[PDB]
């Protein structure tokens, strides 16, 4: 009842065809009958959430079904997390399967597919079940009106096909030679998941704290803005100009992308100033809100409710400048500081219809699925960056002896295969987008599209430990830039906030001399594609029906750059980037984490589903902090960079 | 074969599911196997058209099938004309019909339609056919996005149903407020057929010339400029700006419409700045042309190309002033008076992508199906008007004795039956929008609109002839304004630019002391709406099967206001108007034609089908002029205006 096999397929019986009521039975059944407030003893809270999500539903405050959703509207957000709270509450997996399935047949069908994904993520009952990927469950906001449209075509017609995806603009437009990045669907995906498993709207009341939260949030999004960055650079282009509320948004976009429910999403003219934008923010109260953002970095403290100071001079102060920048309810004083990070989204968002006179919908900025499509994400991702940068900055550059493993030298750094990127196709299906007669079959409907990859290699990493015994080793291991766009050798200050986080791994190393063997393929930043909708179906639809148990204990999480573009695409001609690997003693980073213990395949910004974050260094360590004079980093024996060569194959 | 009967299932037939090849097996035979170059005796031409067409044709040189249209795209434009140009030649129907299966299947839907239309209009060979309207025939073009969707979803379904549309924009919106004005489906209809009537490419090689032309382009724009401005002061609105080549464009637009192919209309913003568009024109080049224009009206000659001065102080000034604005092919000096007004509706369709960085497609102001849908067309033409203004306030103002019609005096003006307007509902099909299958039945999709409407009512003019024997007189009946929206009480000098025409019509006065009576059901401004495509389907089809003479020979032209928007829509309150008569010398006005003859229903501003313009005098006469001293007209027996009042009814 509540083995894997079981849960699974009801998860995908749930999400399957979204759009229109449930055509499974016993779905039917335990909608019409079920009542979430027959008997409270099946959840934690004795009902409380419920109450309140049965209240609202029978005095008809619930957004309709069918209609646009978007987690950054309050109210559309509030009801999705009353959702959430219902079943994050049950004891049991039948009051799991229940609820939503009640809740399926009344509630908006955008605020249900957040909150059963939420709800699958964070209780315990959730644990073993695989999601099915975004884009096959929600396909419009991750497909083009072009393609959605010869889908709806295909159906009219009763005829299967696939359909190629290109990208939006046309080659006039030099911002689409990076298309390939924020429009991969799995980058997308890493995207909406890691929001999905470190809300903003966390409360700990929910049930367990998201251990450095505040400092993963930075953490990831620099990431993206890095990983941007190269791909410009790959691309003969320069590095994304920062946004700055009184000056212009010099790129503008238009997403050729459509909502199932509310019509294409809106399109922003180039060279455009910020606008206020009714019902969220005036453009004077970001500048206000940045300002007091960087009063507490400056002070060196963030100004309590009551007056008092809250020290931000120590590890820790990173993210609690997090939890107040994004802002999330980890922020001690939202009064005060705001939310500039989630604001900024919508009032980006907002810019083709600021005032609402035109009926538009949100901008493809107010959705984690959709929001790295949009050129400003990086602008605006840069400048959230930058005030994080001024809190880093501010730190004494690292000694010698902060450094120094004492006893751990890094004798070489070498890569088993070439360093080779590519395009290649992926398939994924289009059912879920379109609209299925009553009792007329369905008609296999794909998109195809072509996404970055790359061939695996193998770090070899020669290291002597000449201390007495084995130690447990942190391997950090970043690419970073040699030169920028106009051939300008770079220092390594001005590299190292470049640099693109590769690996981090943690590992015994013995007495003496020894190369270690990574592969690429193994990477903790990184996670595989997501398997098929049909293939998770096909799963737990053999297991229910022969009784056997399903074990997906293979299958990763969805959070984690795509293994595919671990690489950036670097050019036809080739070009050469720093590999920088550091290793650190393993012991102290560990400490309290255990570094025997498995931390699965994603905990360098996705950390490690239900335990704390192994690795107690600052996020970026030993980057983090500015190197004026390399003589620092070159005198230390266990950090080593080498020239490596990358290669696009056309 | 050349029945009325058989010619309207032919065109029927031709126009039906244009996006898909055609169904009928009879047309498939012709399409297969019939030559336009198989006979040379089938044209007036000895065949150079067909061609001219084929050699385009053979060396795959005209554009795709599945791709957007516009009209005023050169190249788009010439290959529809090649069509034309076949059909305008055929001396016989089978000659037309049978070209036009054979191009129906080989060229673009958007050309065909197009052609067929302007080749039913022009030809002699298209008498006594009524052409489908084309919201039914090319529905994308006419309905907005929302109800397109839900046509798609009941076809991918295959459930019947009606759909309601509910004008763009929000309530916040007060342009809004008049959206029942230019996004009505008729004065759509009556937009493109104008021009459909009087093509600005027309060449008097052709086979005739179109009387008056360039006047008449003149009129049928200040008069849809002047009732936009009669809509928005009975919606307490301001009357609109004129657009300005140097000012921000005040008011933007969301069609929230879409191509069939070619995707979503292009958004504009509010308060935007032109740009120049690239491939169009640059905005200084729009700032030259109209100073050249100026240049010619206040010099009271257009200059030729070899110098010499073409003297426009004559009557027909305004009429080679229409030529070289527009610009049509009866311009003398394209070369140096350009296109303002053409290219202007492109300037202004492409301010969403004017460099083409988004590949977004053509603007509603660059068809006629969809330019009034947007607020700056009615800027746009209040600026073109005035232009127009300037040369016909150059002109002396008439006297009494211009204007008296010795011994016809105008006792009396009165309505019988109350001035009533509201909103009623309106079908159209959507089935011509929606992809059918192979082997799939049709079900019924259509859209419903509410639109505006009056109830009937009856002019009495009671007159007094004392010329001593009956005189025909022409009656012209204007609506003008006597207040503004600041409830500032109008000179005649400035009510007469803003003044509608509802009527002009000739009638024998007789001797003595008479009432005429005007139905108006009978206004030669306005035409009924059209019958639908399935309407003519089974009239035709009737007609067909069982060897009965069909004959439509009582419905209208679809050029024309449409008859249900023959009053402003006015106030709940009531709103009091100036109903303007001025009754003038019917032997005068139609010398050198046949004054009590049948005109048609629409010759105000459509004139009659193949004929000349029927009244002499220009147009907008009295009232052309300025008044400065309203004595003059108050001394004249023959004019008279009386207080008439709208109201209403929600
Ligand atoms: C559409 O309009 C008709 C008549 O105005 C009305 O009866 C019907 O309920 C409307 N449908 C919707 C969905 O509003
Ligand atoms: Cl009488
Ligand atoms: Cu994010
Ligand atoms: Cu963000
Ligand atoms: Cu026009
Ligand atoms: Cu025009
Ligand atoms: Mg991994
Ligand atoms: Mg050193
Ligand atoms: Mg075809
Ligand atoms: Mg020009
Ligand atoms: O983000
Ligand atoms: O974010
Ligand atoms: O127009
Ligand atoms: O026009």
């Amino acid at each position: 009842a509540s083995s894997t096999a079981h849960k699974q397929q009801d998860i995908n019986h749930l999400l399957d065809k979204i759009y229109e009521d449930t055509k499974y039975p016993d779905l039917q059944e335990i909608a019409k009958n079920f009542n979430p407030l027959g008997d409270t003893s099946m959840y934690n809270d004795q009902g409380a959430a419920a109450e309140v999500l049965m209240k609202e539903l029978n005095d008809h405050r619930l957004l309709e079904q069918h209609h646009w959703y978007s987690l950054f509207n309050a109210r559309q957000r509030e009801e999705a997390l009353m959702l959430f709270a219902v079943l994050n509450q049950c004891k049991v997996w039948h009051c799991f399967r229940n609820n939503a399935a009640y809740f399926r047949e009344q509630m908006n069908e955008g605020e249900f597919v957040y909150a059963l994904y939420v709800g699958v993520i964070h209780s315990k009952l959730g644990d073993g079940i695989v999601l099915p990927p975004l884009y096959e469950i929600t396909p419009h906001m991750f497909t083009n009106s072009e393609v959605i449209d010869k889908a709806y075509s295909a159906k009219m017609t009763q005829k299967a096909g696939t359909f190629n995806v290109s990208f939006t603009g046309t080659k006039k437009n030099k911002e689409q030679r990076v298309a390939y990045f924020g429009e991969d669907i799995g980058m997308n995906i890493h995207h909406v998941t890691w929001h999905m498993d470190f809300p903003f709207w966390w409360q700990d009341s929910y049930g367990n704290h998201l251990d450095r939260k505040g400092e993963l949030f930075f953490w990831v999004h620099h990431q993206l803005t890095a990983r941007f960055d190269f791909e410009r650079l790959s691309n003969w282009l320069d590095p994304v100009d920062e946004l700055h509320w009184d000056r212009i948004i010099r790129e503008g976009f238009a997403p050729l992308t459509s909502y199932k429910y509310g019509g294409e999403f809106p399109v922003r003219p180039d060279n455009k100033h910020f606008e206020d934008v009714d019902g969220v923010a005036h453009v004077h109260d970001m500048e206000i809100t940045e300002n007091r953002i960087y009063e507490a970095i400056d002070h060196g403290y963030i100004t309590a409710t009551d007056g008092h100071t809250i020290d931000i001079r120590q590890p820790k102060g990173i993210e609690l400048l997090g939890d107040i920048i994004e802002s999330s309810m980890y922020s001690p004083n939202a009064q005060y500081y705001g939310s500039l990070h989630n604001t900024a989204h919508v009032m980006l968002g907002r810019q083709g219809d600021p005032h609402g006179k035109f009926n538009l919908p949100p901008g493809v900025m107010e959705h984690f699925e959709t929001a790295t499509r949009d050129p400003s994400f990086f602008r605006l991702h840069k400048y959230m960056d930058n005030i994080f940068k001024k809190h880093t900055d501010s730190f004494p550059p690292y000694t010698h002896d902060d450094l120094e493993f004492a006893g751990m030298a890094v004798d070489g750094v070498a890569i088993d295969g070439e360093l080779i990127t590519f395009f290649d196709e992926f398939q994924y299906s289009l059912i879920n987008a379109v609209d299925s007669g009553e009792s007329i079959e369905d008609v296999e409907i794909n998109a195809r599209v072509h996404r970055l990859n790359h061939k695996e290699f193998t770090y070899k990493i020669t290291v002597s430990n000449s201390i007495g015994s084995d130690h447990l080793a942190t391997f950090r291991i970043f690419l970073c830039p040699i030169e920028d766009n106009n051939g300008i050798t770079l220092t390594l200050d001005k590299a190292r906030w470049l640099c693109i986080e590769l690996d981090k791994f943690f590992q015994k190393v013995p007495s003496g001399t020894h190369t270690i063997h990574r592969s690429s393929k193994d990477s903790s930043v990184t996670v595989p594609d997501m398997p098929s909708f049909h293939s998770l179906k096909e799963q737990a639809d053999n297991a229910v029906n022969g009784g056997h148990d399903l074990d997906l204990s293979a299958y990763e999480r969805s959070c984690g750059i795509p293994d595919r573009m671990l690489l950036p695409k670097s050019k036809p001609e080739g070009m050469e980037f720093n590999l920088f690997v550091a290793v650190t003693d393993g012991v102290k980073d560990t400490e309290g984490h255990n570094g025997d213990h498995d931390h699965g395949g994603t905990h360098a910004q996705c950390g490690v589903h239900g335990e704390a974050y192994p690795d107690n260094r600052p996020l970026g360590y030993p980057l983090e902090r500015r190197i004026p004079d390399e003589r620092v980093f070159d005198g230390v024996p266990n950090i080593k960079h080498v020239v490596v060569k990358i290669v696009h194959h056309p």
